[PDB]
């Protein structure tokens, strides 16, 4: 019923999600009481508006010692326009505001209730625009709280054409090509460092960058003396960097004037998140040794600054440490991260199928988990400041809440006491559990044997029908939070279940290297290892089972109902990978290809016979003949990490055959379809199709 | 030097103002503790991207029932766009906000979400909202369930006699439609619409008589009916922006069935209507008089069950005691009652203060609680459990802002003011008030014995001196923070702000003085206040200037044309000149006939012997004297003032070859308000001024 | 175009006998243009086979594409050269330009790119027009 | 010049041409109506 179905998901999008969040300096009062205030950031869908719209809460916590005492609101929530960066000053009795109106960009200082100043980025005409990605973006203030350091793109020369008329700049390069980043960075070419000095409003290009690195994340170091920041280097060529943690890039530092620069670690692995410690002494960043895959498990590792010396804190770990720990796959760490002793550093990864906390000691090499045992759920770290944390915590059946706390002393991480803050309203209708698979004999990997994988189930709370589901990546996973689409098939009366299978991250190396070489064999079996096992034990019909993924998990999609052409009854589809050796030459990673086919990667490689081949063995193409199940086709025109002329392939083969198919195209969208007005016309288009085709 | 000007006005345009205020519900702690929080709203000039911005702030004020324990800060400021309208429930659990997104839509929060959204547009049952304050309202129901609103009534469609159909009234699309005047274009006329938040309906309520145009509404006790206010438009509009002399009258009607019924007289003005929050009385302001622009008003009561109206504060012909002249203000505070349902507060101009009053609704007594001191001007913003938000300013110390309690009855003057955002002084300029006895030749026949006041700014003899006489004329100025004047004297100059016979705040008697003797009686007080002056300070009289606008502009030319020696420079904005031409122009006729000496007639038609008298009563009959250099800025689409007056001077004064200086703004109003031009227009004029001395 | 095409096949060939080269839209991999063209059966006619609606990837069929591409001549070039894209052209996809562009550029040899990003196969636009004739018309006269 | 023309009838009273054939309206599940 397309008018019920409408009702459930205007109620059920209106949830709204935390984004970042902030802390106040300390007050005192005559009566001898400490407060301080939390000032977080949240965002919504809109549907009479079509938008996702961005608003403002703050809240008081008063707290006696190391403890909570009482905490409460503050207002009303404000919403807010056209903020790219903000960054509260170290004192916190400023704030730096980048915005986009008129449009130009404008950079802001505020104080109380005052705008103390305003720059006018475009006029000046000293770069292009501002970054404001998590990739190379940053906004950073002088430990003076005089100088600002930010990230904009690169001034070109003025060009014009061979036949301008004067009145009584290069001719012929109006059209130069200049090489971007790739998917979700279209124009950004080459960065550079901006410093903008507050009182005198003038600005400034650091001098000394490597010409063949493009400069991010960058900090003021001790003393105000330079900037530290990450190069990645961009010779011969750039391949995609979004959502990738494989790119070669190194640690640099450069003195204000002068030009000169110096190297501060390894020049041949991957490098990422460097953060300066509140005693100023140390720095930790995360670095990824190999370039293969284009996610895997990480060391943690910190350098010392008068010494020059680094280490090792966290290393790899092959398959687990212990019940609570099995390596780190986040891919940033919290803006804030040193407790206040700085010796100890706080951050949150995947375990398995869920999301924790963890508390590293840096001198004795010690991981805690503070969030161990219980049934499930994901927590996530917004910021630390004085030895205070705020989090967000959500599962299947509810959705985002925040919390507060304190972390307790050195030895005693698992003691500790979260304060509600804003709460959630669960779902008593959904019931969620984990479910763990063992391989049959005849599926054992050659060389990493007695590896397991998990899967996650949602049911109301022979009659139910069933969606299967496995992640993108393919060195991605499924973690037990609030999923919108799942949530609405499972208040709709389905059941579905969430593939995790080996490859996916959070359950050690062996897992992540198991999979390179075997995609369309090992994954696709897995997936109906899982299915059959559900199917035989909950007894759910067998009858009415469908299937629905995106990118991978498309392409495993196709290759099941191409290999087992009687189990499934409906498909969905979202931008899917459907011929490798012509993906080759079209997508922005072209290395992912050769990686996962099962041979390395080189710049100046040529066509051969022998790869092509094997490429062509491993695409879900080659069973198209044989599929009979109903296809529903969605794709995305600007897409460019995976071109839509692979689903336009499969669409044409089953057209040519008389097979049911509906295919829709969103001219203006990329590979995640996340327009408002794109993302509720696709669910609806599922939703019917998967109610009427079973 | 302009560099050096740019940098001053750069400085001084950065504070800002205050606009609105409320109050959150209150919170207690197991320790005992009792708290709430302050919603602040201020605007502030942006000169990078030439526009006003507004931004909101909050606050926390522990208290311990009676008294203010601590106060503080709660947070940073946050910018917001395209809010036009916003109030909080009774409860103050949910929160109901107008935006422009253009669309208009009607918007409902609770906590950290945005419960509810309407596009009103798509519903298409009226036309665009009012959001000004002559019309404009928002208000909740007790039970928190409806919201009512106002809003253009909607238009038959209309077509062309010659549209192209597929294989409406035609002739209907220019038919005119009379909207209510300056800064109200194309609000022609109102009504009422009611929307229930469950269901999402829209109605618009039936029984508002055809003649009349509604407004200013709130819920009726119970939850029965609608409270309103209509102001008469046959058989056609005046003016009402920035008027209080135009007839309307109280009504109430029910939520179905049409009927409606008067709650007060239909022959006088009345506005500002205020339940009580016990439910049982509604105070208001009533006008008696339709003849002047501004004039001193009543207070008075009505009782909603025994159906009593009666007058609790009355006009006052010169003074009542040394504190209290009359009521000036033209609202009340959206909050205003104190807890008892018993008492009122409100602020109003006192000579040349502006001063806050309590009022006894049951035996009529009068309590200043700001009196004595040197001086300031004081603003309520609201009322609630006896907890008070005020601003206050100085001409020497911007806006800041203040709470207080509200003392028990009969102790009003013992209240304690705690700081909550001080503003930083500026120690090099002083300021004094100056008093004026007019001389036996100019008394006026009937009132015998009225003086007036001046407010003189200089730095803290070679010092020149600029004077200003302000609008109206039935108008004042205030010792409050205003930025030109402090420019001015903050480069060198001495600053001289009349308030002739005939302002606000001086009692009944000065408002009715004026009137018939325009341009004689209030030329002749200026001349004399500057005469005094100069004698007495000893500035230097070879560098004396003017400048003023509207009818300051109007006696500056007078004063140009029949004292050619006492001046060097003039700056003059949208001033009349010829009051003729003006009648037959502008859209408050009646304001000509008014201030000339006759009664005004809608059906009235050209005589010779009231055209002579405007005539004689206009500067431009002492054009031929002028030597002074002149500077004359106007704003092309100003409609209270049309900018051909100008003109008319201007090429008066370029026929006989004086030099001259014509600015011309294609897009401006009366006010010149926008920040790029009032930034022009100020640079400009200072440039002259200190070019010409 | 198929002139394009030609063009590279002769310098990556006969690598002695030119000394520069101009090219718009050139067809530079036969195997991987059949997936992205507007006319898929040009591919299999042009390289000797006949044209199916039902007809599947065969491994057979693609060798003999790639053994016909320029692409595999590109290691042995070192004339300069100076190409021209489309970027919306529909029957040549204007990444096949790019993937000779890289190899090109791998092997540190002077490459000239210019990218028309409102222009088709033809470049028809005036200034698009005047200004490829007057870049090709300087190339010619300064490698020369 | 593949499918376009524009043609006369003998009679010269009709004319005959070809167009894009007319798709049928279409609106999103979330699309608010005049109450
Ligand atoms: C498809 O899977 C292709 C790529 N792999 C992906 C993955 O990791 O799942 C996606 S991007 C990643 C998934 N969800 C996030 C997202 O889409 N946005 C934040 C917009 C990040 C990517 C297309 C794969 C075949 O290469
Ligand atoms: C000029 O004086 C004409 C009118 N009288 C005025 C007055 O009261 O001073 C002005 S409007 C009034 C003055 N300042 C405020 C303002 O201008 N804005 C809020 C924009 C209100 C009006 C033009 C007089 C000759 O009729
Ligand atoms: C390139 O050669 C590709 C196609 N073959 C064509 C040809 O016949 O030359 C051109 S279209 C043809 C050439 N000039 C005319 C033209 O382009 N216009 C009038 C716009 C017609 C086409 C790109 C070939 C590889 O298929």
């Amino acid at each position: 019923e397309p008018e019920e179905a409408a009702a459930l998901y205007r109620g059920l999008s209106r949830q709204p999600a935390l984004s970042a969040a902030c802390l106040g300096p300390e007050v005192t009062t005559q009566y001898g009481g400490r407060y301080r205030t939390v000032h977080t950031e949240w965002t919504q869908r809109d549907l009479e508006r079509m938008e996702n719209i961005r608003f403002c809460r703050q809240y008081l916590v008063f707290h006696d010692g190391d403890s909570v005492v009482f905490a409460g609101p503050a207002g009303n929530s404000v919403e807010t326009r056209g903020e790219l960066l903000s960054r509260e000053s170290p004192s916190g009795t400023m704030k730096a505001v980048l915005r986009k109106a008129g449009e130009k960009q404008f950079l802001e200082v505020w104080e109380k209730n005052r705008k103390l100043k305003s720059f006018n980025l475009s006029a000046l005409e000293k770069h292009g625009p501002v970054y404001e990605d998590d990739c190379f973006g940053c906004l950073s203030w002088s430990h003076s709280e005089t100088h600002l350091l930010y990230v904009a793109d690169k001034k070109r020369p003025k060009a014009e054409s061979f036949f301008q008329t004067k009145a009584l700049a290069i001719k012929g390069d109006q059209f130069l090509f200049y090489e971007d980043w790739g998917e979700n960075m279209v124009s950004k070419s080459t960065p550079v460092l901006c410093v903008l000095d507050i009182e005198s409003g003038n600005i400034s290009v650091l001098e000394g960058v490597p010409e063949s690195v493009s400069p991010g994340q960058a900090f003021w170091a001790p003393g105000d003396t330079g900037v530290v920041f990450v190069g990645w280097w961009h010779e011969p060529f750039r391949l995609g960097i979004r959502f990738c943690t494989n790119r070669r890039s190194a640690l640099y530092y450069v003195d204000l004037t002068g030009g000169k620069c110096e190297l501060l670690s390894d020049e041949s692995v991957a490098v990422t998140s460097p953060r300066l410690s509140p005693d100023q002494c140390r720095i930790v960043y995360l670095r990824f040794p190999s370039l293969v895959p284009h996610q895997q498990c990480g060391q943690l590792c910190l350098y010392d600054w008068y010494t020059r010396v680094t280490s090792v804190v966290v290393d790899i770990v092959p398959r687990q440490l212990g019940e609570d720990f099995s390596g780190i796959y986040c891919s940033l760490l919290p803006l804030g991260c040193w407790s206040a002793d700085s010796q100890r550093v706080v951050f949150d990864s995947p375990q398995r199928s869920r999301q924790d906390l963890f508390a590293v000691d840096t001198q004795m090499g010690s991981v805690t988990s503070l969030t161990a045992g219980g049934s499930g759920g994901s927590w996530k770290l917004l910021t630390i400041d004085r030895d205070l944390m705020v989090v967000q915590f959500s599962t299947p059946s509810v959705p985002p809440s925040l919390k507060v706390g304190f972390l307790p002393p050195a030895g005693k991480e698992q003691a500790v006491s979260w304060v509600s803050l804003e709460e959630a309203e669960p779902f008593p209708d959904i019931s969620w559990s984990i479910r763990v698979l063992q391989p049959p004999p005849q599926q054992e990997h050659v060389q990493y044997a007695g590896l397991d994988f998990e899967a996650i189930l949602l049911q109301p709370s022979t009659q139910v029908p069933m969606v299967v589901m496995p992640h993108g990546g393919p060195h991605s996973s499924f973690v037990t939070a609030w999923m919108l689409f799942p949530a609405m098939l499972c208040k709709m009366g389905f059941a579905v279940l969430l593939v995790n299978y080996r490859g996916s991250t959070g359950f050690g190396q062996d897992s992540i290297l198991s999979l390179p070489g075997n995609v369309g064999h090992q994954d696709v079996k897995d997936v109906q290892f899982a299915v059959e096992q559900v199917l035989q034990e909950e007894h759910f019909d067998a009858g009415r089972v469908a299937l629905m993924g995106g990118s991978h998990g498309g392409f495993l999609s196709c290759h099941l109902i191409g290999q087992y052409p009687e189990t499934y009854s409906a498909c969905v589809v979202r931008n899917p990978v459907i011929n490798i050796a012509s993906m080759m030459g079209s997508t922005d990673i072209p290395d992912w290809c050769m990686v996962e086919a099962g041979f390395s990667y080189s710049s100046d490689c040529l066509p051969d016979l022998s790869v092509w081949a094997a490429m062509l063995d491993k695409s879900p193409i080659k069973y198209a003949p044989q599929v009979k199940t109903p296809l529903l086709l969605m794709l995305g025109q600007e897409d460019r990490r995976v071109p839509f002329k692979q689903g336009m392939e499969y669409y044409r083969v089953l057209k040519a055959r008389n097979v049911p198919v509906r295919l829709l195209l969103y001219p203006k969208s990329t590979h995640a379809l996340s327009e408002v007005e794109v993302e509720s016309d696709s669910f609806m288009n599922a939703v019917l199709w998967l109610c009427t085709h079973l």
